[PDB]
RNA sequence: GUUUUCGGAACUGAGGCCAUGAUUAAGAGGGACGGCCGGGGGCAUUCGUAUUGCGCCGCUAGAGGUGAAAUUCUUGGACCGG
């Protein structure tokens, strides 16, 4: 703060709120995140997009990684 | 001449009497009816998410699959979310 025009208007007392859409299967892990709505999305981030070894996709350690991105 | 009811055999109508004549109702069966009961059967009827595909929309570089990987789908926006 300030972003500036990104963000909407807040105060300090209220927060704005997001929906994160984390679909956890097994062979990936997806941390969508979208706007309150569901559609608008904001960021998406996948455990495949940082491990390069094609089998740790829904690794722990992919899952975390991914996450903090989002 | 025979009369032969005569001997017996023939059919038919009105009677009495017979305690007048039907064992039982199977921890057999069949039925009947009463209140139920049951994912029993048939015909229609309605609902549910899911799957697949589609049309938009935002979104982005992988998605899928496997013990690992690959065939496969991917800037014609794949996968994701509405
Ligand atoms: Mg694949």
């Amino acid at each position: 703060e300030q972003v500036i025009s990104l963000g909407p208007q807040v105060a300090e007392g209220e927060n704005v709120f997001g929906v994160c859409h984390i679909f956890a299967s097994f062979n990936d892990t997806f941390v969508h995140v979208t706007d309150l709505s569901g559609k608008e999305t904001i960021c998406r981030v996948t455990g495949g997009m940082k491990v390069k070894a094609d089998r740790d996709e829904s690794s722990p350690y992919a899952a975390m990684l991914a996450a903090q991105d989002v």
